[PDB]
């Protein structure tokens, strides 16, 4: 939709925080930190595809709108995913032992806007079409 296609990573604000919040050790963080990703966004009927490329690490989810899945997250976290359409906002959740973020996508103007957070921790990325 207004989501639809490939995005490059172009500014970030806290995400050390926000993966130090998560307990993620000082190797991962360090790789998570400097890496540059692409973020290609594709519909099929029912179906979205989110495929994260990026020199050191790879990612892809596929999913329903309202239906619960399992995902394999870049840290190694297996979690229960939920994603949500709410006023044009992408709004996903991931469940694990007892705990939760939440990470929400928003396209303004030019971008597409990223917000997660983790208890007191928010982290904001900025992504612009390739
Ligand atoms: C490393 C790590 C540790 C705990 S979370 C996490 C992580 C990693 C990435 C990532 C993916 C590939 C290449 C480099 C980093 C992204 C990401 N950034 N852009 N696309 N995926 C991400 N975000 C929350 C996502 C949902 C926006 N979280």
């Amino acid at each position: 939709d207004a989501f639809v296609g490939t995005w490059k990573l172009v500014s970030s604000e806290n995400f050390d925080d926000y993966m130090k919040e998560l307990g993620v050790g000082f190797a991962t963080r360090k790789m998570g930190g400097m890496a540059k990703p692409n973020c290609i966004i594709s519909v099929n009927g029912d179906v979205i595809t989110i495929k994260t490329e990026s020199t050191l690490k790879n990612t892809e989810i596929s999913f329903i709108l309202g239906q619960e899945f399992d995902e394999v997250t870049a840290d190694d976290r297996k979690v229960k995913s939920t994603i949500t359409l709410d006023g044009g906002v992408l709004v996903q959740v991931q469940k694990w032992d007892g705990k939760s973020t939440t990470i929400k996508r928003k396209r303004e103007d030019d971008k597409l806007v990223v917000e997660c957070v983790m208890k007191g921790v928010t982290c904001t990325r900025v992504y612009e079409r390739a």
